[PDB]
């Protein structure tokens, strides 16, 4: 049971999607994520903008996808991928649990959430500073948080949290809001601070816990500090590439895979889809419908 | 009242949709026009069980699940048909069945259109037996004898679905082999639903006031049989609804479809499609949900600098 027509790696939205259409064009299919399944969907505090649902929670969204995809495919949570590579009858793909064989790949790997940079942010981790707020929102009801990056995660992350914490500030680089509009509505109307063109230079505490954050403005240099009790930060993401060093497969300058409009990659038999690729939307929806792509773009191939 | 928005849809379907709520939420002033009522080819499809977080659900009612989205988000004209576009130094001006429409961007999900046979008969015994939507339709035959041409996957369904209710269906297909994903063709043998291939569909046959049967000549060894039906319906094809765009200066593909790029923009600065309409496209709800976030996204994008 190690042995697939096709492997697809990471279960989440794009990868739940691709083992559906995998397994109905008569496909044997295998989805291996490193962790429980779900993915970043899962993280996120409420979903408004995928086709059909007006509103639910990432969570429970997440379990319906893999409810849908148990159905077609085999889910191995817990198995990490570290290596692919072809052989004359598919590929090989070796993990932390044994060898996998598959004719097919499609590598759905999504992305990490990326590091600040700062002093304190190493030191207080699991001190008060967090990348998840679906996850430790709830240590701080009633109490005071700063939510580093006021991008769409940022700034959900915050609007959310808003809702039983004592107060939320945000603290955003660029000179501008970075969060869709309706967003920008529903924090203005929360009245939660929106800090733009502010650098955070540290992260702060009694080396127990987080107290404060300090933050400078990029113009005018005046630098100033806030004391909150939880630092989330929702800065950026990272492709989950890593496991395809000698792969073969193309990336660029930041990681993400390269594919073509048809999800292909630049190995034949490998498709990708979803967060990991290049030049991504970053949405459920995108990865939803590009995962569909890469399975039945799979299938074209198969025959011929 | 208003006809000026800052972008306008064509096409009130899956992809039109999707891209309204994200248009929407970036901020815009939306309006989706519909040449009919909101919906779309989705809720023409009898079960929808590959569009991710609905194990199984009929496509009519995904399409309302749909529309009711969509409706807090944008304006739903229905029964407004676009009949051409054309750049002003605003924007655009969308020339309708029912005064021009202005906007800033336009984004083209018109979808397709069902193709037809061209053979004898096809015409005369429109809506007296022959259909193109069984969903619409196939209620009618309820215990009598019925034929899709057509084995693709909407053939295929169409057949698997009236199977519950009718007497007998036979699939013709035009190719050789089975032209329906796996988990359709199992579904056929399991019922014993008869698959027809290499058979080319010459006649539809009627008394004159209803359908009867059909003649098709098998492309092999070119005969040519007859089988009893009360009721026949067609999934032959699709064809782009693309005709509006004559002169607009959109680049379509040798057979119709938009041409985008990976950001689903069209040859035209501020227009941008998603969808079954656009070149090269997989045709399932999924992928047009997919591109039609991307073309709201990209557009969004494109309006800054
Ligand atoms: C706070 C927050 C709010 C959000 N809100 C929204 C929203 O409102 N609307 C929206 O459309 N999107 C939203 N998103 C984004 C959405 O969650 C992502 O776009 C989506 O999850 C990407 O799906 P994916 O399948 O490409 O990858 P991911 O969901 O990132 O999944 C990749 C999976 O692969 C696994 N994996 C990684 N590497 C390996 C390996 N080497 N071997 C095996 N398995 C591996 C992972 O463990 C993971 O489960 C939000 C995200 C965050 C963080
Ligand atoms: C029987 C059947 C079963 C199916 N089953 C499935 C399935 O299980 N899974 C799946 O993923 N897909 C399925 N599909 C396909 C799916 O329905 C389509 O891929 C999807 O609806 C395409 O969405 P769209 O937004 O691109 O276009 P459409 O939904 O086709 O919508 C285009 C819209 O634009 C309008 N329009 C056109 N021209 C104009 C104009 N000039 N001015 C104004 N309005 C205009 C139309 O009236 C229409 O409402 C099925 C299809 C059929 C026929």
């Amino acid at each position: 049971e190690r042995d697939f027509d096709v492997v697809i790696v990471g279960a989440g939205a794009a990868g739940f999607s691709a083992a559906v259409y995998a397994a109905r064009s008569g496909f044997s299919v295998a989805i291996l994520d490193k962790a429980v399944a779900g993915g970043l969907t899962a993280e996120a505090p409420l979903v408004e903008n995928y086709l059909g649902f007006k509103s639910i929670v990432g969570s429970e969204l997440a379990k319906l996808f893999a409810d849908h995809a148990a159905n077609y495919a085999k889910i191995r949570e817990g198995v990490e991928v570290r290596s692919i590579k072809k052989t004359q009858g598919g590929f090989d793909i070796e993990t932390n649990d044994d060898t996998y064989h598959a004719k097919y790949v499609i590598i759905t790997t999504g992305t990490t959430h990326k590091h600040l940079g700062v002093k304190g942010e190493s030191e207080y981790f699991g001190k008060g500073t967090s990348y998840c707020s679906t996850c430790d929102g709830y240590l701080f009801k009633g109490k005071r948080v700063v939510t580093i990056g006021g991008g769409n995660s940022g700034a959900i992350a915050a609007i959310s949290m808003s809702e039983y914490v004592k107060n939320v500030t945000i603290i955003e680089y660029m000179p501008k809001y970075m969060c869709e509009n309706a967003y920008v509505q529903e924090i203005k109307k929360r009245n939660i601070p929106y800090i733009m063109n502010a650098q955070v230079t540290e992260i702060v505490g009694d080396g127990k816990k987080v107290t404060g954050v300090k933050y400078k403005d990029r113009t005018t240099g005046e630098e100033k500090l806030i004391e909150t009790d939880g630092v989330f930060i929702y800065v950026g993401l990272i492709p989950q590439t890593s496991f395809l060093k000698d792969s073969g497969v193309k990336l660029d300058e930041r990681g993400y895979i390269v594919v073509d409009s048809r999800q292909r990659t630049s190995v034949p038999g490998v498709y990708a889809a979803g967060d990991v690729t290049s030049g991504n939307f970053a949405q459920i929806a995108s990865a939803v419908g590009d995962g569909c792509k890469a399975a039945l773009s799979l299938y074209s191939d198969s025959i011929s």
